[PDB]
């Protein structure tokens, strides 16, 4: 999978 | 949202 | 183009 | 640049 | 959301 | 794997 840095105010990575 | 490093040149981080 | 950060184990950036 | 097809609902093409 | 075409071989529209 | 457009110019599909 690939890792994005996205939200959740707070960013963080996120694996899809 | 994400962020994400494309280039329009030079590479730069883009909100989606 | 935009770079992205997957698996490949190795994560690399890939030119897309 | 990439285009992605993103809710805004409408559905448009982003130029990402 | 976004919606990618992606695979499943048998290719589809996935949202994310 | 999913197919994104991008331009690298011209407009293609890419695997991923």
């Amino acid at each position: 999978a690939c890792v994005f840095a996205c939200e959740d105010a707070a960013i963080i990575g996120l694996a899809v």
